[PDB]
């Protein structure tokens, strides 16, 4: 079985917003905003909730840009991450207990301090291409297997 997660990338024409994860899973890496989808909310509502909780931001619209499935060796549950993009933020980003937000120019994206899979699929996001991904991890550092392709419908 898989568990539903969200990931939101605030992508403007010359910069992208990332958050430094301060605690919990993936702490110490820059990432998009998101988390587990809860009972009683749609996937998109979950993505909005997490963006709000983690950055203080609300948005007009969220666009579906990809799905990535993660397997971690030894872990029963797969992560089914629904990836969204926006360029219509409302408010100014503010630090939360979970995330410290910062803007990065698109040629200074800090891949060495991000999840290793981002190096593979960010280019597709940046090129406004819809994708499906699968990544098999050994721990949090080592990609054993992956697949990646462009799709018409996410």
């Amino acid at each position: 079985a898989s568990r539903l997660y969200t990931l939101v990338l605030v992508l403007q024409p010359q910069r992208v917003l990332l958050g430094m994860k301060k605690r919990g899973f993936g702490a110490g890496r820059w990432n998009g905003f998101g988390g587990k989808v809860q009972e009683g909310e749609t996937i998109e509502d979950g993505a909005r909730r997490e963006l709000q909780e983690e950055s203080g931001l609300t948005v007009d619209a969220l666009h579906k840009v990809g799905q990535i499935v993660f397997e971690f060796v030894g872990e029963p549950e797969l992560m089914d991450v629904h990836v969204f993009c926006t360029d219509s933020i409302q408010g100014t980003p503010v630090e939360s207990d979970e995330m410290r937000p910062c803007w990065f120019q698109l040629d200074q994206i800090p891949f060495k301090d991000m999840w290793p899979d981002d190096s593979y699929w960010f280019p597709l996001l940046l090129q406004k291409k819809k994708f499906h991904g699968y990544f098999k991890f050994q721990g949090q550092d080592t990609i054993l297997d992956y697949t990646l392709r462009e799709v018409d419908t996410v």
